[PDB]
């Protein structure tokens, strides 16, 4: 079926599961105890296990994190070396 | 303060003066005509000049396209380059 969906088990589980795996990026695919329906990301990394909501908007799109920004200015900058298009690497530089 | 900002100059007068620079990337910010209100960018690139529309989430913050999945499995794929923490890199790996 899935080999990184290991649905409904306990963070717990998953947390002693993976801090075995001998790899970075070692993760899996559970739901969640605490708020039911939404699935947590769980991957090794280090000494350590973390764990990502599995965010949904409006729309139902999945994302575990987007980027967004509290100025214009913000907003130009980190575009003047990350394109603002999708589709061609277009990067903002000063007028001239 | 800004040497990026032009007010609220005209859409077609944007794409007159950046057509006029020497470098892809050259751009400016602009009252959008076409949305009194929001603020619009133009980007000279190639013979053309391309134009965003800077757009503006629930929560007020700036953006101008954002990447999220229609599902779990291209989420997933897509963090195996991409990492999964916005603080750390972290790349998806399956388990043994
Ligand atoms: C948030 As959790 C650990 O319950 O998936």
């Amino acid at each position: 079926p899935h080999p990184w969906f290991f649905g409904k088990i306990p963070r717990a589980k998953a947390e002693e599961m993976l801090s075995k795996q001998r790899h970075d990026g070692a993760f899996l695919i559970r739901e969640s105890e605490s708020a039911p329906g939404d699935f947590s990301l769980s991957v090794k990394f280090g000494n350590d296990v973390q764990h990502f909501k599995v965010l949904r908007d409006g729309a139902g799109k999945y994302f575990l994190w987007v980027v967004k920004f509290n100025s214009l200015n913000e907003l130009v900058d980190y575009h003047r070396s990350t394109s603002v298009s999708r589709n061609q690497q277009i990067f903002l530089r000063d007028i001239e």
